[PDB]
């Protein structure tokens, strides 16, 4: 009743039973009629107007990123290409945890609230062109968990890396895929799954490997 | 500014290894914005909660000084986290207190010098008057939960939940605005990534895990 | 089991089992953090600044009215003194329903939400200087139920009467005893209890009596 | 200026016996106020409910014309309220429709000529573009429930609840702002006090009750 | 840099160096996410619903006014036709200052903020079917500066005149060309350029001439 | 209603020559409106500024009585505006004080009798204080009218001067004497009274005199 490492050993490191219970950790999303939701809407409008700036351009690009391209999207901040060909050890580490962070860490809350997404709410398109399950953001969770892991491998560039991971979430806000509160919530959950990953042997093996590789080149 | 070279028992890192909170974090909600209007509403909600059972716990958490944070997780952890019952673990959590509470917040804290709720309303709390953004206490509470969860995964949810509530207590008690604690969790989770690159931290972590298995 | 006609036959006409379930009828009160509550606060401030006007004076007076003085507070609008001495039949009718409207019709919701009152919320006094059970307003409910009944007796003055009853609630808002949403809710509930009263034999007896008296 | 002297089957009262809604009711929330900001948020909430089960019921209630209102209480009442199964009762409720829906709202409705949600957003509804405040339908729905509750006290809560929800349906469906229906309940309850002073109404009430007892 | 009296002596009295620094005088416009902007939006909605009333009709008419028709739009309030044929001295005065108020006094701030306009923001048309440079309003500045000048010529009708000038700005709000804060800002700037105009010799010459003319059309 | 015929030294105009502020100005924001919500937020922002340097200047400007307004522009003007250093100029600005502070505000001020911030919050100010007649601000009107006049005399420093005049109004906001909308309204009315002043012979005489004096040095 839900994919995990025993169904897709290449996309997950953990089992359903090792997942963070996002439903119990996270407060509910702002309800329409609240001042907090009024803020989500205002942030949506701000993001919308940014769609035409340079920042909006980068946003449209980040919205194209599928789960698999997330790792490579940190090459600039990391300081070297994160590709299967230039760093297979590292590329393997980040790819096998994608759904631990994007799915297992968000599933519970995502399916209970079934929150509607901005574009669906306004019945308008997004900046780059599942109308529910908006809260919390799976992509943002993956983006942020990846940054935390990457920062441990290259502490010398933790700030650039952390910043990049943070902006990946904001791009979804600017592009209309999520409400601001959806991404803020995703960072709580995405940081939590990283703690669990550190208790997983396979993850630990790849981490050491990826670090050796890093020292290597 | 203090760091491991000045208080080796409260910090693991050096000033140069600190997360630049000023450049990571967006600025706090400015008065006149809708976001701040929400911070105020959350302060009122917290105020009315002061009289409930949740408010009682809140007052208790507000008494926690940096040193008592570790022991405040005993219930969630499943066993007493004290120097006497778990010196290895108690040593691990205590030596990182300021890495999370100070280094990870300093930069943004000193630039914004945000006023605190009780100071803003000129009223007391449930238990300085600036440097409210982000919350140092919340950062320490959350960094500690992330570490503790790695040692005892079987109780990660109880632990993570307790750590999350430590922050909310400061909101209910009037020490911080909601946005102050939300910000603190971003920064607190970040300092944990750096700690994992520090040899001394790594030594104690292993030690604490061994002790736990014992 | 709380008070009702079997414990205070002079303040109630109905039994606990005949009460309107306010908890199930009414939506919950505006939660702090919502736009609605922001409006309740704004109305509180408006009322506060009115405290110094003539309307504020009347407000302070209405806040002095205990459940028993409510009936007589309609004399002006009714067009004649509503007192035990000048109209005992009418005065008896209105008095015996006071808690049917002020208590039975509000109890359920009032005890579940235990909503804090404005003056308590701001830790300031009121204009006529219980801190919970604010939603819905028992007083407003009684005031409004009384107006509906009184209007049936003197249709020629229904508007003056209905208007006075409406203002009784607003005085509580201006004086700081209730949030606006507390009185709005009370009028739904107060009008409901009147439907039940019309099925009660004793009420019906006094109603006819009160009308006969009015004719004489 | 219709009233009992023009449509004796839709009204019980005369223009001169009508509640002056304009003088009773406060004005509707003005755009630019916090109150209106709340009306809009409730509109959005109702909009998103349009796809749930509650939204389905809402669409159905929006189909109800003044004449179907009485029958819409059958479930809550506990028995079919139709001309064939309860002509006495069905006659009572039908002849008061415009006393509640028109006379008790007219004054304020024509003075404010408030725009409706769907017109405001230039979008369709879930099922006139002015005279939104107060809601005539809600007033009729609420006055009917108050009357029906007097006939069957044993089910006053189901009945009162149904009547309340008829109004909310118009909110969810986009026909009215929340403040429009809240106002309608004040006015709809008032007209019921007047009806109780009307002889014809009193005759039918007794008749309807007798019928209920026989039934 | 841009146009001024040395490039279009018939639309400006002043030089770029004599311009009010609107960027340094004015506070920035309400940012989206602030309560102030929430108010700008509410006023936009109010104006939108007015589009169908009589006030909305006048609004649509005022939105047709190009910079050159502004002077004549005060004829009713002024009490007599302000046209080149009926009052060439006055008509010349008001026309030669159009860009001093509409451009020089707004340029700086207008180009820095490049504020989006309501109709563009909502992606809907206006009531009189550039998408930026909305803050402050050039038109409102010209409308208000003209009223201030006209009021000095005919003090007996200053209130009607000032009122008309004020309403020209509000029409843009009702019609969707500007946010309320854009026109409020314009009046600060428009009133300032009038102070400078009073130091300009050519302006002073025409002002006297226009007043003389005003005295003669009476008898 | 005082005017030039009762205090020829404080006014240039007569009651009949006054701008009808009530008819020109829109009403002040009503409590319960979004606009008022903004006035309150600006009051809070000003309050927190009271402890900064800008707050210090604010407190000083709040001490300014109508008679000290002229001299408060010396720095911006570029030279001391005093009876001893520039009696012609000092006489010009002083005799118009109530034209701007009273005649141009009277009508609307007395009709709305708007409560002031400090009174509203029942707290003190930043500096026996009037509690109503807040809208529009008489002080701001005088401050702004003075700036407009002073800018005509010294165009070379119009921006410094206009800026100073604008800030005089903001000080009352920061200090709690007025709501933001009170000072915004005051600048419309203050600029209008300046148009009338230019039609007044006495004013015209002193203006020329003041300019001559300015050229003199």
């Amino acid at each position: 009743t839900g994919n995990d490492t025993t169904t897709k050993p290449d996309l997950y490191y953990l089992k359903n039973s090792e997942a963070i219970n996002s439903l119990a950790l996270l407060p509910p999303p702002p309800a329409v009629g609240s001042i907090a939701f009024l803020n989500d809407q205002a942030m949506y409008e701000q993001g919308r107007l940014l769609r035409n700036t340079e920042r909006g351009k980068l946003a449209a690009e980040d919205a194209n990123l599928s789960s698999g391209d997330v790792a490579n999207a940190f090459s600039g901040a990391f300081g070297s290409p994160i590709t299967e060909k230039d760093a297979p050890a590292l590329h393997k580490l980040l790819t096998n945890m994608i759904e631990d962070a994007g799915d297992l860490a968000t599933r519970s809350a995502k399916d209970h609230y079934m929150r509607i997404r901005p574009f669906a709410f306004y019945g308008v398109s997004t900046c780059n062109t599942s109308k529910n399950g908006s809260y919390p953001s799976g992509h943002t969770s993956t983006g942020w968990a990846t940054a935390l892991v990457l920062a441990e491998i290259n502490p010398q560039r933790q700030n650039e890396i952390l910043k990049r991971g943070y902006e990946l979430g904001q791009s979804r806000v600017i592009c209309g895929y999520h409400w601001q509160s959806d991404v803020d919530a995703a960072r709580v959950v995405g940081s939590a799954v990283v703690a669990t990953l550190h208790t997983n042997p396979a993850f630990q093996q790849q981490l050491q490997k990826a670090k050796a590789e890093f020292a290597q080149h």
